[PDB]
This record gives structure tokens, C-alpha cells and sequence, in this order.
């Protein structure tokens, strides 16, 4: 059955390219690819061209997520069914194609207003392996994974549950957090490969589209190090360090140039198709900096 | 699903028999058989009878390609979704079978003109083991891979992605290669078992039906021999030593007497059904002998 | 699909029981067991209750082949295309299944007169242990194998292979061997499990249902000691020691005193749904003692 | 403690070059190399230079036994422990050690009149892969467990002992065979490494130095065809197919155009430091053809 | 027993350090760290503070080789084995083991006149990790294995041996090299460790002390990739591509800006202390830029 594969690529914009590049190489170890194009510039995890682009004179959020599905005929599958069920899309042309770096490109938007694109074809230098911006005692998990996960905005769990449904992803309610105000906030997670999860989200207030993105190093000592640069810098922690109920990961929440929170980590668990919920995550994750996307403690 | 499992064998004609044992058994360390024949003699690489038929007073080019299907069930079902889909194909009797030594065989040729034959039931000689017909390290890799790959003419490379998709064959444009014109050439790669690719072609210009076949070593040290021989009997080398992009393998392309190239390598990787692209080769494979298949540089 | 999954037993029936018990025990190891029947008594390989049921006052041959399916549906659905594709079936009572010792069973003839029986629900003593009629280094391969292969007498191959690929049988035309006239044998060879065959037959002549039965062991020890036991004792050797080319086992044909062959043999292959043919065996299998189902040479 | 490490060549001596020639390439799969010497040719099994010369103008008998220590250190260190414990050696000047193409070289007889050379630095040449006299499945097994072992005549078994176990070699009594005669032979069998044993012997009446040389196939497959080339070209087997109580190796003994015996074989097991004995075979090893070093039963 | 447990650094002296930075990290991929010393700088390749130390205003050559023990006790025990033995030795104080970055440090030289160190305790900056010069697939074999060997001159082949055997190593004559004036060079190799060899000569005339210094890849895609680099920037190569009949390692020759060569390779084999002995290496490395320390084929 075509389905998506992998979270491949995303695009953000941003206010300050200099500050993002800094951020991206000494915070995160992620390396800067600039082709010498005016208005963006490229974040690299492994030998992908790509796996973030950055727009420059930007609003601070999430442009786009890129979706990859395995070749011509599941796009071409996804494409029809997508039409089928009433959706509304756009196949792109070369030009719009060759801009992304990818074989074929569809262009639509999820039920929360999220620009998402469907594709095929990324392009891999493979003749130029991944150097971080900073010295790494290992690398990032990506591969069959993809590059991370992110939670997005939605203002109705279930028509994006039908979405994410329609395009091959599989979850469901993981979390019921008990909230300050006596309410219980519901999240959801859908699966599209053996990272456990790829997307999430529930119906949270939210100015951003971007909650937070996750990326995932292979060494703890790098998800060690990078905790330690955010002390060290007094970057805003939003959520301490703490470990998953649900992929098992160890990570923390911290403020990018943009507002939105990175949530780097390590030891992400296998995805699984049975679904089950808890009421809080293993320990950690405690609020510490205030008036972020996350302001209630995960356990 | 009815399907191709590998390229069984292949059927060449040439113009000096004589050159071609010499070559292939001292260039290449395949296994010399005459069954005594007027007009051809064949080349072993494993257990099978052949892989290679070597037809006299030829053409210095490819005579046929030889497609195995698992057994009898899968070559009807094969035969009649060719008929259904309006291409021209003949089943063979029991002479024509007998004469390529298959159980079941039927002829058509591919969208660009390339013979192409579909079979089950090959014959395996266990009592009579590969003896190289030079001193070897190891031996060849075949087994569910099949003998090799080719890369072969066509006029129109959607029709010929058509075809060998009806067959069974995954894959799409893998590279996308600067030329020193301008233009960009676009080269497809397609998969029938775990090598990464059995069949691989543009729509570019070319004399022959046959650009280049490829062979592969077990042991390292038996491709690094044959290149050396190459080197030292002053055979003429078309593309040097380097990694492709796609399955990782170190290869070189040498000419044989016939004109078009021979690939010996080592150590392929195992295809993927996922698509991606390349702008080049990891490195090497430039050019040194002009006037051949390959004119142009990979990397 | 619903599929035969083993050769689970088989009946014969013999003139000289006494002669039968001492046989199957020093020769082969077998256990023989006797429930105290005035016609009949048992063979033993494993757990199973028996493999072998030996009737008395009978006719040194084959009485039936009882093929297992994996439960009920399984057993309905292949009576329904047994009965669907024209063939004649009989559902039995409580009482012959009773005999047989098995929760469900049919009896029909393949196309050759062979009694076959399909079945559900083998009984398995796992509180009687196999005990070798006589002492062995190890025991016999039969768990997911079953219990062997035979090859049966057919009048008509291509019918033979439709009723067993109904069955759920796979396989076809495995050796072409010359015969001593001029003529060219096709021998056919079908699995239904990871044992290389389980059935086998040509259209060839012959006086008996059954031409031989093949036990393996798992050592090659207690074949090698076999082998020095038909030796010693005069018991006429039809084919001697060889290794077959398609599931490459180590073994000879022995006289039992019914006049088929029993194969005693070591290190059989997994099965291949890919069809591939010989002319001959890997070497050995000659012909010794002359006048029984085997006349010819193999290699 | 310095100590001999596998029997690394050996030199014989024949009345018919030629007939060798054909024997070792057709009957065992040996490769010959003829270095243009008019005296002797060599014959191959790894990548060594050579493993067995083979001497012109001969005595149809061994004409030495070349045993190789690790280095220098421990070439030195067996030489003085020789001389220490009485016995006679003569250390190699660089012309005799050139001969052998070795880097250290002394020799001595064994108490039974063999004559025993020990030897450091072997020549290997890695740049001239094994290729056998014959097609084979695989090769042979040599590496740590050297070229293969020997039965040798001696006079008195204590005194053999006494000298091989210098050398560093363990073993004792491992058979006590009944005798036609009403006597029982003792055998004794030594190792130096994981080979079962490299060295054996009884005090046996013996017209020739050499009983037999064991080589050792890594398959099966080639054992079984050279047991058939024997059988197809009515050489003399002395003792036929078995397995021995000690290697468990599956072997046979054929004549040599020598007249002593080669044991072609396959699945030696790992040497025991412990002591044990046996009264027999595991089973085979009868007599057939008499007359030769080996004129009783091993079972 | 005390010995040498690794090469673990070196220094060299160099006339052109800004050649020195560019060629190590664009041609190399090694590491450079500038700790602002006027007269120095370092080389990473690895966790170790470095292992290599070059030296301004120098002689383009060898200024010392830094031999490893595992501790205090062997530095001890080996000190007094080298007095003993009547070398002269110079235990450093404080001072000048600090300058090195280790713990314990004394002072010698081989019989050749290289400045040989040896030392206890290495500082290792696991805070951090390599970096490489220039992006890498992979890293450097160093570990258990020292950083990689080098072949230094010698006046006495004997002297030099008995100096690194008392330093516990273990090697000899590995190589008979016929010359084109008739001789026949000898060429020996010590390892002390897994790595086949980490010191090597011949008495050979030589203007350096350091011949080359082999360092290894962990991939292949690295080291082909670099010989691509000395092509592209026609860098001398004295010799080509090929592989080694002792450590079976791919690798090839070329000049540094000191006229001495790099040894860049991968894929080196476990030393062994079984002493053989080669005339020549498997293929390759044969002679292309003439004029280097080593103008003599090794194939
Ligand atoms: C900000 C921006 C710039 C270019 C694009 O193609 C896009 O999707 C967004
Ligand atoms: C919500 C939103 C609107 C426009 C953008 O360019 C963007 O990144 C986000
Ligand atoms: C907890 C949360 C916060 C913001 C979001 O956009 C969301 O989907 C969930
Ligand atoms: C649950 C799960 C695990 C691994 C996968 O590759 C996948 O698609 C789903
Ligand atoms: C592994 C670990 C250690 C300390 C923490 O506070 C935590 O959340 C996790
Ligand atoms: C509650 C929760 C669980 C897993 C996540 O990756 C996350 O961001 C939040
Ligand atoms: C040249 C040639 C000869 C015989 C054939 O069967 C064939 O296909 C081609
Ligand atoms: C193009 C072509 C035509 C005829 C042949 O026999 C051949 O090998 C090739
Ligand atoms: C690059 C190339 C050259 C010749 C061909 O026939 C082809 O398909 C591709
Ligand atoms: C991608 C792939 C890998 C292995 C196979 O056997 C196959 O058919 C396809
Ligand atoms: C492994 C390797 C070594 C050298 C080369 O030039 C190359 O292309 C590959
Ligand atoms: C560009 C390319 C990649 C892989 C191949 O086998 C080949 O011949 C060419
Ligand atoms: C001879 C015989 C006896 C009883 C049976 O049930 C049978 O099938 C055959
Ligand atoms: C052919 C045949 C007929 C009756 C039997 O009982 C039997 O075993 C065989
Ligand atoms: C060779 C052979 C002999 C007897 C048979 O019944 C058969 O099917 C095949
Ligand atoms: C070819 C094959 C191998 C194993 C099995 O279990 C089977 O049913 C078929
Ligand atoms: C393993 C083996 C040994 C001897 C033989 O004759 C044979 O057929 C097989
Ligand atoms: C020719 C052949 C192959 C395999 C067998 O089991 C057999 O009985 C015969
Ligand atoms: C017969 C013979 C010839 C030369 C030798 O060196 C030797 O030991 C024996
Ligand atoms: C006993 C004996 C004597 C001389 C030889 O040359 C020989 O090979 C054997
Ligand atoms: C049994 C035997 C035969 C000959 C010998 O030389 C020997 O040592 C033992
Ligand atoms: C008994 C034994 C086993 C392995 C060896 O390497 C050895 O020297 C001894
Ligand atoms: C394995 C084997 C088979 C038959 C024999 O006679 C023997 O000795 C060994
Ligand atoms: C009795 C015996 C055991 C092992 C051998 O290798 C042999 O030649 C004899
Ligand atoms: C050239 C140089 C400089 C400082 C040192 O300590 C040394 O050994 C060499
Ligand atoms: C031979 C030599 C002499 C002095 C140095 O500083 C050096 O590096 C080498
Ligand atoms: C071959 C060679 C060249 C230079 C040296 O210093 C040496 O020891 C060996
Ligand atoms: C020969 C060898 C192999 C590994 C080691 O660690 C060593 O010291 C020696
Ligand atoms: C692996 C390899 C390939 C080509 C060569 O020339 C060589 O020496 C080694
Ligand atoms: C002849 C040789 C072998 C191995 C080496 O590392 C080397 O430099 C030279
Ligand atoms: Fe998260
Ligand atoms: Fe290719
Ligand atoms: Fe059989
Ligand atoms: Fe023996
Ligand atoms: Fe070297
Ligand atoms: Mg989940
Ligand atoms: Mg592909
Ligand atoms: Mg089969
Ligand atoms: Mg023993
Ligand atoms: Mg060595």
C-alpha cells in the first residue's frame, strides 16, 4: 500500500540567518551548506543535500514539511487518493521540483493549515559526507527514520488523524496530561517508519505552527555536550531533561533564534503498531524557563 | 506478483573468437567452454552450464539478454500480462528452448530495439565447478543476483521504464549528470533481485546495443589484478577506478575486443526499492581513453 | 492459501512382517511399536504416535501417503478445490480417522492410483520419546521436513502435476537423464516445505506405487553406518553412495525385503521455489545391484 | 616454550614424474608447478610456493618431512634443546635453506631413520592464488593445521616419542587394534596443533619410510569425486570408506604410483590434549585391495 | 613481560609548516590544532591530544618516534632491561616529559640514530573529539594499533632487530625483493601489537631518517578519495595503488612537502607471529614518480 516513508526534509524561515547559523553549528552540531543563494541556506545531518532549508527575511516558523514516499508509483498512488477523499493538491512542475531538489513534487496543506508536501527522489550527495559545525563524537540518527519529528498546530485531532491516516501513518492518543486548570490535554502520535513517532499533535493553542522539532543524536555524549552549551549560554530550557513514556528517549526542550523549541535527544525506541497511552512520562521534563510553546510539566 | 528474478544469462556475437578466450580468460578469469560447436562457445562464472554465449561471424555487439522467472506459473503469467498490455512476443519450441539449454522460453525484444528473452529452468552443471580460467582469489558473485548488469541503448526512456516495470523491474533516473555541453543527462537504474541494478539506461546516443556489461569479484584482490592487467597489456581503460554513487561498488570500465566495455568490480551493495538521486559518483571514474561508450565523467 | 504442509505418514503393506521388524531396526534404526493388532504395527522416527503403519498379509507396496494440512480450515478449503476441480473425494467418519489416528481426514487417488489421504490433527506422544531400534549418534531430520519423499509411479506427469499443485505442491522438471536407449528421462520433483522434495515421479514403467522411500538422518554417522550394515549383510545396493544435485544429500538405495528401495541418506538442502534442471547427480549414485525400480545411472 | 607448529612440506621422491603429474591434478585436484628444474617439480594446495616437492630419479618413498617453527627465537631455541638431549642436527648454511626456499633451516633424522628438517620462514606467494589440477568445489585445508599428516615407520615408539615430544608435539596410544595373528598393534598419534595429528606411528614392520599421506578437502563434495575417480580408474583401494574414532574425518586410502597410500579426506576434528584410546574405527576402513602398507581392518 | 605496546606519537620537522596545514587536512584529513606556540603545532587523529608534533624551522625529517608501554612497572622494567643490556638511556624529568604531554618519558636512540622515546601515560582529550581537516566518511584506524608505522633507516639489520626485540617486538625478514642491479634486497617487520607492522627496514641507503609513515582509513571511500586528491593536485605518487603481501592492506605512495613519503591506506590484516617470508607483494604498487625514497618496484 503507498504510503509516506519518512519525514525527509522541512523548510523554516527565519529573522536572523547569522544567529541561526551559529545556533545550528555550535548548540546543535548541525552543519551549513550556503550555495550562495540570496535568500536561504542549507542545514545538513547526514550525506542528504539537505535536511533543513533556511529562509531568510522570515517569520519564524515552520514553511513546509516534505514528506517522502518510496518512488513514482506510491506518489502517483498517494496523489489520487488524496483527490478520492476530497483534498485539495497541486502536482508541481520541474522548476518548482528542481527548487526542493527532489524527482516529483506535490504541494498541499494539512486540516491545521500546515504546508505539507509529498515527493520522491531526494537528492544525496553521497561524494560529500556530513561534517558538523562543531566536532561530534558521533552523528545523527536519520536513515530509515528520517530526519526527526515535530509537533504542529491543529484545531481538529481528528480530521489531521484522518490526514496523517490517508497518507500511511499509524497512531493514535498516547498522552492524557493532567493540566493546572483540572482539564486533561490529549496528544497524538502517528508513526510512518521505525522512528516512534514522526508526527504529532493535539487541538493546543498555539501561535506557531511549530511546536518543536526533535533531532536525534547517535552518542549520548553529543546530546550531553549540547545540553550542556544551553547552561553555559544561558539559552531558556523550556522542559528539563527527562526521558519519554512513550519512544523511551532521552532529551530536553530548548528555545531556537525563532521561539520555537529544539528538542535534542538520544535513544529513541523502535515505533509500535499497538497503541497504548500513559498519564506521564517516565520522570523529567519539568518546567524550568517559562512562555514557551510548553509551559505544563510532561510528568 | 510474476516477476523477473535476475539476468540468467546474456548471448554476444563477435568478430575474433580467438581474442575473446584470450581476454576473457586471462583479463577476466571466466571459464572457457567448447561444446565442440561450429559457431559458438560459451563462458562460465559458477555452477550454471554458461552465462555468457559467445556466437562467431558476428556483430561485435549484443545478441540477446536472458530474463529468469522462478518457474512455469510465473512465465505464463508473464507472457499473457505482456499480450494483455499489446507488446509482440513468441513462445519458443522445444529446439529453440534446447538451444539456449532452458526449460520454457519465449522471445520479444525491449522498447529500444534490444533482444530480450524470458525464461525458466536453466541448466545447472553441479557436477562440473567453476575452474577459472586464470588463477583466482575467490570467485564470482552471482547466486540470486545473476551474472551481472548492462547498460543498453534506448530511443525513449519512459517506454523502456514501461516495459521492464511490466516485468517486474524497480527504479527510476538515479543520476542526473552535468555534460560539457550544457545539458544534464539523466540515467535510470533498475532492480530485479538484491543487485542493485540488472538493467540501466538514458536516451542517449549510441552505436552499440551494449554500452557496458558489468561483472563482479568476490575478493578485492581479484578486481585489483584484472585492473592491473588492463593496465599492462595496454588496454585502453574508458573510465577509471571509483564508487558509485548507487551501489557503493569500486569498479573501472576497460574495453574488450569487441569495442564496448566490460566493468569488472567489487563489492555492491544490496538494491533499494527507495528512490534518491545523485549529481555524480562518490569520486573517480574519470576519464582517460576517449573514443567509447563513455566519453563523459561520473563524478 | 490452504496448503499441504508435509508428508506426515504413510502406510505399506508387506508379506513378512518378522523380516519387516528386525529390517527397519538394525538396518535403518527405526523403533518398531506394537499396540498388539492382529494386522498391523507401527514405525517410529520422533514424538509422532508413528510415521510408517506396516499391514500384514499384503502386497510389498505402497498403501497410502497421508498428507498434513496445518488445522481445519485448511483441511475444508482444500477438500472444497479438490471437490471445485472435478476430483472425487471422501469425507471420513469418526471411526477412520480413528484408525489413522488423526483429527480429519479425506481419501482420494492422485492421478497415478496412488491412495492419498489429506489430514488434520497428527497424534503425538511427547510422553514417549523416540527410542532407535537400535543405537544411534542422533536421530532423524523430520519436525517441519515430515517424515521424507517418496517417488510414486504416474501414468501422466502433466496430470500428476496439476493434482499436487493443487495440493499446494511446487516444483517441475528437475533431471534430464540420458537413458541407455537413446532416450531422455524427465524427472519431476515437488516440495511443500523446507525439505528439498517430498514427492517425485516420471511417467516411467514400473510394477510398484512406490519406487523408494528416502529417511534422512541427522548424522552422517548412523548413514555411514547403514550403508556398512547393507554391505555386510549382502543386502543388494541398486544405486551406490551420491550426492544428489538438487538438495544435495549424501545418499545410497538399499533392497527392503518388500523389493522397493529404501534411501538412506544425510544433509538434504532447504527446498527452492526457483526451477532449475540437471542432467545428472553431483557424481556417484551408480548402478550396483541390477533388476529393481532403478536401473540407470544418475551421474 | 619453543615447539613446532604444523608440518609445513615435505619431500618425495618418485620413478615416474609423469605419471605423478597426472595423478596429483586428476585423481586429487593438486596443482603442479614446474619451475624449469630438471631434478623435481612442486605441487601446490594454498598459497604457500609449495607444499610437497616431488624429487626425479627416485626411490618411490618420503625423502623428508619439513616441520616449521614461528620464528627464529624458537628455531634457536629447539636446536640447542636438541643438541642438549643428544642428538645429532646440522644447521644450513643460506645455499641448502635457499633449496628448500626457507629463511632458517637444520636437519636430523627421527629415532626410526626419517629424515626430519625444521624450518623457520616459510615463502608464501600471495601474489599466485591456489588453482587445482582439477575443477574443485572448494580446496584444501591447510592454514594453522598445516599441509596434511603422516604415518611414518619406526623401531621403537618410546624413543619417537621421546623425540617428538621435544619438538613440542603431544600424544600417546590412541588405538589398540586386534591383529589377524591374535596380537594387538599399537598406534600412536601426535599433534602440534589443532590438526587431530600431523604425526603417527607403530613399531610395524614397514618396507617404506612413508605409510600414507593424509590431505583433507574443505567439502565433501570433492572427497566424494575423488573417491569415485579411484573406483572409475580401478586404482587400488586398501582401505575403503569410514570415519576414524580419533578426527572423526570421513577417508579412504588409495595407492599412489609410489606404492604407498594417499588418504583423501574430509571433516577432521579439533586435536584433544586429553588422552584416549580406542579398540576400532567408528565404522568403515575394511579391507579391499591387499597388499598394501595398510593390510588390516580399522573396525 | 615488559614491552612496547604501541606507536603512539611522533614528531617531525618541517620546512613550510603553512604547506604542512594545507596538505595534512586537504590531502590527509587529519586534524590540525594550534595551541599558539611559536614553534609548533599539532596533528589529530584521534581522542589523544594529538600524534603527531610538527616542529618549525627544521630539517624536513623524522625528529622522534614515541613508543608507548601500558605503565609505570614497563617503563621501569624496560629502563633497566636497555641499561643492562648497555644501551644508554636518558630518563626526562618533569620538564621534558611535559613538553611531550605524558606522564613518564625516556630518551634514546635505535642503532640507526633515530630518536626514539619511550614513554608511559598519554593525554587524551576525550572532551574533544576528532575533527577531520577535510569531511570524512569515516575516521582512523588507531586504537589498540598506535597511530601507524613507519619504515626508518638502519645501518644494521641485526643491531636494529635486537634493539626493538628488547623492546618487545616481534618480526623479521618478510621480504626478498629482487633489484634491477641483480641484488636482492631484505626488508623486516616488527609489530607489537595488532597491527601487522609498526616499524620496518632494511639496510638501505638513505639521505632521511623516515622513509614514509603509513596511516589507515577505517574506509575505503576515504582513501580513494584522497588518492583522487594527489591526481587532481598532481602530487607525486612514487608508488601506485596496490596491495600488501603481509598486512593484505590497500594503499599507495606519495610525497609530503617534506620529500618524504605518506603512506595513506585501509584495510590492514591482524599481525602474526608466525614469521613467512614474500618476494614480492600481491599487485600494484608499482613505480610512477621516480627520484623518492623508494624507486624500486615492490610487484
Ligand atoms: C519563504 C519561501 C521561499 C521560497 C519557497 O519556495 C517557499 O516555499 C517559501
Ligand atoms: C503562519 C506562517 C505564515 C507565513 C509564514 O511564512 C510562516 O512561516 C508561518
Ligand atoms: C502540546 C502542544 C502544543 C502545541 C501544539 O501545536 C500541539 O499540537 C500540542
Ligand atoms: C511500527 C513500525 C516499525 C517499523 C517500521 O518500519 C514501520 O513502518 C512501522
Ligand atoms: C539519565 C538521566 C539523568 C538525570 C536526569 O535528570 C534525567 O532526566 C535522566
Ligand atoms: C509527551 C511527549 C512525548 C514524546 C515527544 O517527542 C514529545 O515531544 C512529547
Ligand atoms: C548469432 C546467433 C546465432 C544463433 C542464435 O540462436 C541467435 O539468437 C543468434
Ligand atoms: C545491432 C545488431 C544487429 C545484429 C546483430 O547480430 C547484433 O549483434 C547487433
Ligand atoms: C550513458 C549511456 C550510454 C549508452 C547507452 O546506451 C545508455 O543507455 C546510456
Ligand atoms: C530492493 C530489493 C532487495 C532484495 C530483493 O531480493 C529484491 O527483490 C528487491
Ligand atoms: C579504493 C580506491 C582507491 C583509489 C582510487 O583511485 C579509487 O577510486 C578507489
Ligand atoms: C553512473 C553509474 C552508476 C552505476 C553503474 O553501474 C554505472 O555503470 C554507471
Ligand atoms: C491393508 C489395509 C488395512 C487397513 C486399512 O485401513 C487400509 O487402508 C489398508
Ligand atoms: C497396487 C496395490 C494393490 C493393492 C495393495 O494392497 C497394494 O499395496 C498395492
Ligand atoms: C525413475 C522412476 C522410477 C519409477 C517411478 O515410479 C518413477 O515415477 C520414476
Ligand atoms: C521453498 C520453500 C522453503 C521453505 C518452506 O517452508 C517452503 O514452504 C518452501
Ligand atoms: C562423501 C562421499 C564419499 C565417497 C563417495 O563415493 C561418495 O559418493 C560421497
Ligand atoms: C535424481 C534424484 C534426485 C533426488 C532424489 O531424492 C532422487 O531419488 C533421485
Ligand atoms: C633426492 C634429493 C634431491 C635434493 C635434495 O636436496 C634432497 O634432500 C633429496
Ligand atoms: C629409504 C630411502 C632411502 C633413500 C631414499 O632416497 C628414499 O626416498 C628412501
Ligand atoms: C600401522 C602402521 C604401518 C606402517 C607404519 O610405518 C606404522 O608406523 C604403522
Ligand atoms: C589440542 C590443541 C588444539 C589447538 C592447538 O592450536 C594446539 O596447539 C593444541
Ligand atoms: C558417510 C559414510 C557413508 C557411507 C560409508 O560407507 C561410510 O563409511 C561413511
Ligand atoms: C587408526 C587411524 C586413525 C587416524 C588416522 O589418520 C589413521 O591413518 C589411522
Ligand atoms: C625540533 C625540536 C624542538 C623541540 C624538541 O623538544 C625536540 O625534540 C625537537
Ligand atoms: C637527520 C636529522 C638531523 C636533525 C634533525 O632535526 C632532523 O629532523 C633529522
Ligand atoms: C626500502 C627502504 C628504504 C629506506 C629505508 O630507510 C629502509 O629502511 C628501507
Ligand atoms: C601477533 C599479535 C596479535 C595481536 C597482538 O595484540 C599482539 O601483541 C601480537
Ligand atoms: C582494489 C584495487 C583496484 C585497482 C588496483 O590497481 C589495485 O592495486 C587495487
Ligand atoms: C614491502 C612493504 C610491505 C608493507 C609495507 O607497509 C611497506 O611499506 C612495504
Ligand atoms: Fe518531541
Ligand atoms: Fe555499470
Ligand atoms: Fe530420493
Ligand atoms: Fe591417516
Ligand atoms: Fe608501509
Ligand atoms: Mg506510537
Ligand atoms: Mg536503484
Ligand atoms: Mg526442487
Ligand atoms: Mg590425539
Ligand atoms: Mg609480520
Amino acid at each position: 500500500q503507498a504510503a509516506v516513508i519518512e519525514l525527509g526534509y522541512m523548510g523554516i524561515s527565519v529573522k536572523d540567518p547569522d544567529a541561526w547559523k551559529s545556533f545550528a553549528t555550535d548548540m546543535l552540531g548541525l552543519q551549513v551548506l550556503d550555495e550562495g543563494e540570496k535568500d536561504r541556506f542549507y542545514l545538513r545531518m547526514d550525506y542528504w543535500h539537505h535536511r533543513i532549508v533556511v529562509h531568510h527575511n522570515g517569520q519564524d516558523d515552520l514553511e513546509y514539511l516534505g514528506w517522502r514516499v518510496a518512488g513514482k508509483p506510491e506518489f502517483e498512488a498517494l496523489g489520487q487518493k488524496l483527490i478520492d477523499a476530497g483534498y485539495k493538491i497541486r502536482i508541481c512542475d520541474k522548476v518548482e521540483a528542481q527548487e526542493r531538489m527532489v524527482l516529483g513534487l506535490m504541494k498541499t496543506e494539512d486540516p491545521g493549515g500546515n504546508p505539507t508536501e509529498i515527493f520522491w527522489g531526494p537528492r544525496i550527495d553521497m561524494s560529500n559526507p556530513f561534517h558538523p559545525g562543531r566536532p561530534l563524537h558521533g552523528k545523527f540518527v536519520t536513515g530509515d527514520q528520517g530526519l526527526g519529528h515535530c509537533i504542529v498546530r491543529q484545531t481538529d485531532v481528528a480530521e489531521a488523524h484522518k490526514f496523517y491516516s490517508l497518507l500511511g501513518f499509524r497512531g493514535d492518543v498516547e498522552y492524557r496530561i493532567p493540566l493546572p486548570n483540572g482539564m486533561t490535554a490529549e496528544l497524538s502520535f502517528m508513526h510512518c517508519n521505525a522512528r516512534d513517532h514522526s508526527i504529532a499533535f493535539g487541538a493546543m493553542p498555539a501561535a506557531k505552527r511549530l511546536n518543536h522539532l526533535m533531532l536525534e543524536y547517535t552518542h549520548m555524549e553529543d546530546l550531553g555536550y549540547t545540553h550542556q552549551q544551553f547552561v553555559k549560554n544561558e539559552i531558556d530550557i523550556a522542559l528539563q531533561l527527562g526521558i519519554h513514556a512513550n519512544d523511551k528517549a532521552l532529551t530536553f526542550y530548548g528555545a531556537t533564534p525563532s521561539g520555537w523549541l529544539i528538542e535534542p535527544g538520544w535513544r529513541g525506541a523502535t515505533a509500535i503498531d499497538e497503541a497504548e497511552y500513559y498519564v506521564g512520562d517516565i520522570f523529567g521534563h519539568g518546567v524550568e524557563a517559562t512562555g514557551y510553546g510548553l509551559d505544563v510539566k510532561l510528568s
